[PDB]
């Protein structure tokens, strides 16, 4: 019911479509009036993703856009999983599904964590690629394994592959 605008960007992973309202970013989708630099969520999201890919050493300098997908508008374990992942798991780190489950308030709910991650509407920004099965097992990805491994390699992680 929000008044939605969209923008596209090029990335090493193909074209990304951003959609959002004045209250926040809604979605980042892999497709395979505002000026850049502005405070509008879509513009902040654009800036953040471009820095992620092209100036990753500066990534913490960039404002994280407000998020307004309906999954962020109400309390839930799914929201806890997404927000805790965003808040806690930094560029270049990973966390296991099981430790994220505990972080999000339900230790041992690994399958529910996986379901929440599959429903992440803002991939890369909320870093579902940094959630792994265990120390030697990168686990699965809603976007596909090759993408998960590529992102981890971009961030210099041991579990990265490209
Ligand atoms: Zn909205």
């Amino acid at each position: 019911d929000c008044e939605m605008k969209r923008t596209t960007l090029d990335s090493p992973l193909g074209k990304l479509e951003l959609s959002g309202c004045e209250q926040g970013l809604h979605e980042i989708i892999f497709l395979g009036a505002a000026v850049l630099g502005g405070p509008e969520p879509l513009m902040q999201a654009t800036a953040w993703l471009n820095a992620y890919f092209h100036q990753p050493e500066a990534i913490e300098e960039f404002p994280v856009p407000a998020l307004h997908h309906p999954v962020f508008q109400q309390e839930s374990f799914t929201r806890q999983v997404l927000w805790k992942l965003l808040k806690v798991v930094k560029f270049g780190e990973v966390i296991s599904y099981s430790h994220l489950a505990a972080l999000a308030g339900n230790p041992a709910a690994t399958a529910a964590v996986k379901t929440a991650l599959s429903g992440n509407p803002v991939p890369i920004l909320i870093p579902c690629h940094r959630v792994v099965q265990g120390d030697l097992d990168v686990g699965g990805y809603e976007g596909g394994l090759a993408v998960k491994e590529w992102l981890l390699a971009h961030e210099g992680h041991r579990l990265g592959k490209r």
